[PDB]
């Protein structure tokens, strides 16, 4: 799709059944979602943001749908502010910004 | 242009004698720009994001030239580590995301 900016970019994924809202974030190096249960292994992480860093905890090569497309990539979990999307699956999505 | 995402979009911005650095965020609402002692009235806010909130003052009506593409509107300054364009000067110059 293209999707302009008046509202924020929120779209529906799919990560282990479950669907969720996220923003689709192209000031995120990183996929960064609210407190949930994934399977396997992960790895304490930390990362910044505009107030600081946090704790989160990574998963990798979890497969996520975004909008109908497929990624399967690095999952930041952690006290996020709302569920984003960051640029390490908008780019296996083929998302660009145009003007 | 198109800009993909496999690096941060930073692009070139212009707000008064300062060229500057900003990323085109469409996770971002407002724009965010780094300590800069702009004239004019302003008023305070609180913005938040991952690690909490941070201080900064809300300038209104402010010329900002973006790639080459005119705009005005709010400008947030304060103590964020990265210029940040959000969507309320993103729409005025033209921008969607598309995949
Ligand atoms: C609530 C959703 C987002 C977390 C909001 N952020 C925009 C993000 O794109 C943010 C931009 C940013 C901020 C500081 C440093 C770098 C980039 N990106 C973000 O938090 O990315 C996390 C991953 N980080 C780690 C270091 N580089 C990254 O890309 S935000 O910068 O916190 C923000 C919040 C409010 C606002 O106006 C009301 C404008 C911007």
């Amino acid at each position: 799709p293209q999707i302009t900016l008046w509202k924020r970019p929120l779209v529906t994924i799919r990560i282990g059944g479950q669907l969720k809202e996220a923003l689709l974030d192209t000031g995120a190096d990183d996929t960064v979602l609210e407190e949930m249960n994934l399977p396997g292994k992960w790895k304490p992480k930390m990362i910044g943001g505009i107030g600081g860093f946090i704790k989160v905890r990574q998963y990798d090569q979890i497969p996520i749908e975004i909008c109908g497309h497929k990624a399967i990539g690095t999952v930041l979990v952690g006290p996020t502010p709302v569920n984003i999307i960051g640029r390490n699956l908008l780019t296996q999505i083929g998302c660009t910004l145009n003007f």
